[PDB]
């Protein structure tokens, strides 16, 4: 059903977010924030019988050497977003101060003001769904890299143990029967 599924999707947005606070990551936590206010109305929309914005929600990744190149392609990539995160948020504003302050005397630069700021956001929803994606996929990817890593170093060491556990004294035994 989508219900659950929209429920699975929701949670993992959540534990994302809820990750960012720990590290004190602002603009992610904003961004990560605004994407479960989409599934919060979504929610909302759902249990209402009413019509659900399907093709505005982001799908986290797996929800149905050149290894480090591509981490670093992705971090500089994700850099950019950031950067027209920001440009966004802070154009959002401009338009709600310039939306406010010509409220009653120039209607026509307020209104305008006002399409403006519907636009602009819109471009900051696409960009978020788009920047959380690739980061929970770098973050996947520098995950599966350490973990190979340290699983190979444990294997040496666990190799390194059974190679100094020679049993001596078994040998010594041995050496007695053979003479």
């Amino acid at each position: 059903n989508m219900l659950e599924a929209l429920q699975q999707r929701l949670e993992k947005y959540q534990s994302v977010e809820a990750a960012a606070k720990a590290e004190n990551n602002s603009g992610k936590a904003r961004r990560f924030g605004r994407i479960v206010k989409q599934y919060e109305d979504a929610i909302k929309l759902y249990k209402a019988g009413k019509p659900v914005p399907y093709d505005e929600l982001p799908v986290p990744p797996g929800f149905g050497g050149t290894t480090g190149e591509a981490i670093q392609k992705l971090r500089e990539t994700e850099n950019m977003l950031i950067k027209k995160q920001e440009f966004l948020e802070a154009k959002i504003e401009d338009e709600l101060n310039i939306a406010r302050k010509n409220a009653s005397k120039n209607k026509e630069v307020a209104l305008q003001a006002l399409k403006k700021k519907k636009e602009l956001e819109k471009q900051l929803q696409q960009i978020d769904g788009t920047l959380s994606t690739i980061e929970m996929q770098r973050e996947a990817l520098e995950s599966a890299n350490t973990n190979t890593a340290v699983l190979t170093t444990m294997k040496n060491a666990a190799d390194a143990l059974k190679r100094a556990h020679q049993n001596m004294d078994v040998d010594k035994v041995h050496d007695m029967m053979d003479d």
